[PDB]
């Protein structure tokens, strides 16, 4: 299916490409024939149209193609230069978590951890579904975007609805739902 | 949650479909994304990415995808037609059911009852666990599966560990756990 192969290059593009012989440069990119090679040691009906297919079709906008080089946008478990778009249109935002993170965030803000930067999302749903990861009982925080601009941070288009930032502080989180 | 979601898969798939607006075929299949459509007005967040992975990680394997198709394996409460590959490797399966079952099943056999068929389980786990829907005081009954393919009867894989028989003959009853 378009999934199992999407999970599949979620996994070879985010997280162990050296697995495969994949070398990323330093934007996270690979040729996408490599790729495909990688993909069909496991599903061999793969082809390059396919790989382009699903990328096309991706809603999330989570993969990249330039030329014959592929990527993941966002999300590696690996450290990427990401150069991306600055969002400057959104008022709002949302970070996905669960309950017990509560009491770490309203007194430290919102931190990257072991990523670059701290993920949000310009719907409550995607939030929800991606503090999901971590428990069931999910809370999603309204975060106010102007008031993160104006500390001075930069909000950066990772996805189609994907958005990164360095920090949230306390003072930037709105509400809790 | 994955429970609450599969949950409601279960309750459209497999119980009500008509009251979301879908329309099974005569096996049961519904489009994947009408399901998705249908599960998004009480779990807004779930996406069909969501969906296939809990048929894929399903230890019943009870959903099936065929294309940009879905459908209950076995157990809907309304009827529907089963064309299923023939089980010929097991040669014991598994009844749950209750104690005070055991009078009508002693005199008449498995009997399917309000469904096409008897459901069993190669599994003495899932058999117990099944039973208990019906009560506290279960019982599983051990049923010669090689006793029923020499009485004629065609023995199918519903799921991965759920099989069906038109009928269980009391001679087939091989002990009570
Ligand atoms: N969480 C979201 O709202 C969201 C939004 C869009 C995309 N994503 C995607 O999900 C993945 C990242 O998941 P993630 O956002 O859970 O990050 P993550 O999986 O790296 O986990 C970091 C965790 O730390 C928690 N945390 C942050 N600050 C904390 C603090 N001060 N004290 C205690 N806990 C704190 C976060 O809420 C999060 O659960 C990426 O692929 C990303 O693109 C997540
Ligand atoms: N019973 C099991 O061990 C078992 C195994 C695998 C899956 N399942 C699943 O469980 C769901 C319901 O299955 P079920 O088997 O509980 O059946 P069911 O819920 O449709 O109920 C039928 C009941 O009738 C009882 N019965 C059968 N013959 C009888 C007789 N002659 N006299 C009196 N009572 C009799 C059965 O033991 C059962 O309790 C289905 O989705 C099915 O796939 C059940
Ligand atoms: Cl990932
Ligand atoms: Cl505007
Ligand atoms: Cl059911």
């Amino acid at each position: 299916s378009r999934f199992k192969v999407s999970k599949l290059m979620a996994y070879i593009l985010a997280h162990s490409p050296w697995e495969f012989g994949l070398e990323p440069d330093e934007e996270g990119f690979v040729s996408i024939e490599e790729l495909v090679n990688a993909v069909r040691k496991v599903y061999p009906w793969v082809t390059e149209e396919y790989i382009r297919e699903i990328v096309e079709r991706d809603e999330k906008g989570r993969y990249e193609i330039r030329g014959n080089k592929i990527r993941a946008r966002y999300g590696h478990s690996y450290p990427v230069i990401l150069r991306h778009e600055e969002d400057k249109e959104s008022k709002v935002l949302y970070h996905g978590t669960v309950r017990r993170n509560l009491k770490g965030i309203m007194r430290e803000g919102i931190k990257p951890g072991k990523r670059q930067y701290v993920h949000l999302s310009i719907n409550y749903e995607d939030a929800y579904n991606t503090g999901m990861r971590h428990g069931e009982d999910v809370v999603v925080l309204i975060i106010d975007a102007e008031c993160l601009r104006n500390k001075g941070y930069k909000i950066l288009k990772a996805g189609k609805k994907v958005r990164i930032v360095k920090h949230v502080p306390v003072d930037c989180i709105s509400g809790i739902l």
